[PDB]
């Protein structure tokens, strides 16, 4: 019952999740309401990887203080699961600072168009639906249309943590999230994609909100197929 929830916007937290692998949390307000936003951070030697931005420029300075205080290793890639604000929101700021930035071709284009930052690099082979590639301690997966046509999702060999962006809603979300940009007929098959490709995974962390297990993806399953049904 550790995990943080607690958090005043502008400031970011860091949970170890195992050796060499923390989320950051991170609060946003939108609508007169406050939403949490988690991403990754995996060790790699003595570097680090980090997955998604913390949500705005302004968390993701504090995000990059924060990891300076607590781990003092160096951010030197990351990569932005999806075109959205609180994946690609501080993407200058990550630039700025000497972090090279990357996302999938279809992510730095749909950013482009939404007029959000671009990350600067180009992630090869995922294009198709079952794509996976490594890059650094991670593997990158593309599960197919979800809560967005480019969503990614992150594994962890060695720690079994599987991130799954905003593609995997926490349990305490029984009502479908901002689904304009989603692809509501295929999330289903890539939810299925995930669990038919990590279902070694002991450890998964939704986009917003509580980690837990892999009953998280039946979870999101049923919860899009309400929407879907809504009436
Ligand atoms: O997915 C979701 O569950 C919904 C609802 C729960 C929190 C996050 N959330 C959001 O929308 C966020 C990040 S995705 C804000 C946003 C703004 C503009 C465009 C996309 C997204
Ligand atoms: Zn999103
Ligand atoms: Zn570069
Ligand atoms: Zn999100
Ligand atoms: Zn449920």
């Amino acid at each position: 019952g550790e995990y943080p929830t607690e958090i005043p916007v502008g400031e970011v937290r860091l949970y170890q999740i195992a050796d060499g692998v923390w989320s950051h949390i991170a609060t946003q307000s939108f609508d007169g309401a406050v939403y949490p936003s988690n991403g990754l951070i995996v060790r790699d030697g003595d570097e680090l990887l980090l997955i998604d931005t913390a949500w705005g420029a302004k968390n993701t300075a504090a995000l990059l203080a924060e990891i300076e205080k607590q781990i003092g290793l160096p951010v030197t890639r990351a990569v932005s699961t999806h075109f959205h604000d609180d994946r690609v929101g501080g993407v200058d700021v990550l630039r700025a600072a000497g972090v090279a930035t990357y996302a999938s071709p279809s992510t730095r284009r749909l950013a482009e168009v939404e007029g959000n930052e671009i990350p600067t690099h180009s992630l090869e082979g995922l294009s198709s639906s079952g794509d996976a590639v490594r890059f650094g301690p991670v593997e990158l997966f593309y599960p197919g249309a979800a809560h967005s046509t480019d969503n990614l999702v992150v594994y962890v060999p060695s720690a079994s943590v599987l991130y799954g962006g905003c593609a995997i809603y926490e349990l305490s979300r029984t009502s479908a999230g901002n689904v304009a940009d989603a692809d509501l007929a295929e999330w289903p098959t890539s939810i299925e994609r995930i669990q038919q490709h990590y279902p070694e995974a002991q450890f998964v962390i939704p986009g917003h909100g509580l980690p837990g297990g892999l009953d998280l993806l039946k979870h999101t399953t049923n919860v899009v197929k309400a929407h879907t049904n809504r009436s």
